[PDB]
């Protein structure tokens, strides 16, 4: 593996563009902080049916040491394209460019939620626009299983994992901010993806083209909490406020973001059990043009 | 920055249920490759979850260098990769090797040594740790005369074990399962075991013992659980000691010794430190 460029470093610890066997791969280095995130990934990716066009493509991952100094890599598929994130920032959507998009990431988020009899339904936690890659396809992918549950039908098992890192604040769900969520019961865990979902449906939607009229990115609750919200900032707004995402009056004329609109709303119920499926979801986008 | 990651597997050195071990090259120096079957998949898990909460290093534990997974086409490929000894396993060792006073307890303190290692907890420091699977196969030779501990695949933190090793709370499934120091009773047990297996290789006044395996006189090969039931919890038998020991003083002594690693009640059972301090005075 031959190191070429950092491509991002946070507390989580860095990513590589790299090269290896003459091909771009993606070389993420965990900080030691961050050491059971790196196990819960590998037991994930440990499922060879995990694998979809939707889901990040996992080559190797390693935990290395000399005395008392430990490494851990994960080595995935690189994405030139970067992050739903980066990508939004300065690139508007046409109407197929946006369903596409919105799409892709419905269809891998079902792919995780369904149990495959084999892949068990898998809860990702964290899932937001920098953890979502865009593909040449026009397609995206979603990335970081680090945060996952698994559960199994057949024999109703429930693995949480051992991780103390919580999701990004920005993305979490009413009953993660008030800590009141079903901590034993996957339901619980599948709908904060909903929520999370309707957030990036939001970020996506506000980048489509209308009638001449774009909305420039903004993260979601941008305009009601400080600049790096804490965790009673984001609890506040969602849970003392009932704030949700506006929706442009300019999305109204248009019925693709009507449609949209209506989609993003059933994601952001309070009650987490009236949030619709990511089947339902992916059925809904698969039926609007 | 290069990676140089490729790993070379030069020979088979062990093929079992469990997968093989590889001698294999990285960088002009041997390492040992452990490839394992589907059938324990979670034995690669477990040692890779407690390498990732504690990084053990002791000179009677066998070296971590890495955990590899590696997707394939239609499965997944899981390595370990360690030190390598290239004189093998205690059990290989003693098939043709007779032992002297001192390299018999150079043997023997280097495996308790290791032990009391992975049970203690050190604040600040590793959790405690007991093994659950010690056997003369799971221990390897070093150069230098001492041994080294290997397979975590069952090692827990505060598959089952060999049946042949398992003590009598385990065979008649009274063991305390909720409590940490049982399984740390469960290992010194195996250990006693062990102790028997090495002494018979010592030689005194002209006399050395066949290497055979614990229980090799009162079970078949491959025993069952019912078969080990029957020897060690109804009818409480242990590993005979030759008269001929009685005539030697460490032989003696190692005979008190593995006699307080097999009393029933697993609370009486002597911990390793206690162990260590016994072996450090005998001779
Ligand atoms: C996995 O195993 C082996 C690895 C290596 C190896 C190769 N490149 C770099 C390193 C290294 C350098 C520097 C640090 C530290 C130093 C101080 N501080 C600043 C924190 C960072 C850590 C690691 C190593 C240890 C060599 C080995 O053998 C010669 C290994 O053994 C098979
Ligand atoms: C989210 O999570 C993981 C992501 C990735 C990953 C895979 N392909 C491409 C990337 C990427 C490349 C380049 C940019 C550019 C964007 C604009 N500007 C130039 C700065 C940088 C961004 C992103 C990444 C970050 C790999 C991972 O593991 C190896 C991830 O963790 C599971
Ligand atoms: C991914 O996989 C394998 C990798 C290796 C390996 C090969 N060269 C160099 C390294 C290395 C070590 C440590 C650092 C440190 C330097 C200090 N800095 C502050 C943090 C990082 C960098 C590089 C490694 C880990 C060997 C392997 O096998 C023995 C691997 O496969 C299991
Ligand atoms: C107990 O288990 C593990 C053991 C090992 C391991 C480490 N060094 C050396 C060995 C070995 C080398 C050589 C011989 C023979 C073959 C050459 N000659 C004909 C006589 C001697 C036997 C054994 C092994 C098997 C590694 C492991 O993990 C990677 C093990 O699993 C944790």
């Amino acid at each position: 593996i031959t190191l070429l460029e950092c491509v991002g470093k946070g507390r989580y610890g860095e990513v590589w563009r790299g090269s290896w066997q003459g091909e771009n791969v993606a070389v993420k280095i965990f900080s030691s902080r961050d050491e059971k995130s790196w196990f819960r990934e590998t037991e994930l990716y440990n499922t060879v049916m995990l694998r979809h066009e939707n889901i990040l493509g996992f080559i190797a991952s390693d935990m290395t040491s000399r005395h008392s100094s430990t490494q851990l890599w994960l080595i995935t598929h690189y994405h030139e394209m970067g992050s739903l994130y980066d990508y939004l920032q300065l690139t508007t959507l046409d109407t197929v460019s946006c369903l596409r998009i919105v799409l892709s990431i419905a269809s891998g988020l079902a792919h995780l939620h369904i149990e495959i009899f084999g892949k068990p339904a898998i809860a990702h936690r964290d899932l937001k626009s920098k953890n979502i890659l865009v593909k040449k396809n026009g397609q995206c992918c979603i990335a970081d299983l680090g945060l996952a549950v698994m559960h199994s039908q057949s024999t109703n098992q429930l693995d949480v994992g051992n991780n103390p890192r919580v999701g990004t604040k920005r993305y979490m769900a009413p009953e993660v901010l008030d800590e009141t969520i079903q901590v034993d019961c996957f339901d619980s865990y599948k709908r904060v993806d909903i929520w999370a979902f309707g957030l990036v449906l939001w970020e996506v939607a506000r980048r489509m083209v209308s009638n001449g009229i774009v909305e420039d990115y903004k993260p979601p609750f941008y305009d009601v909490v400080p600049n790096d919200p804490s965790f009673e900032d984001m609890r506040k707004v969602v849970c003392v406020d009932q704030q949700r995402p506006n929706i442009p009056n300019r999305w109204f004329s248009d019925p693709t973001l009507t449609s949209l609109a209506k989609l993003m709303k059933e994601c952001w119920y309070q009650n987490p059990s009236a949030r619709l499926t990511a089947l339902r979801i992916k059925k809904t986008l698969t039926k609007i043009d």
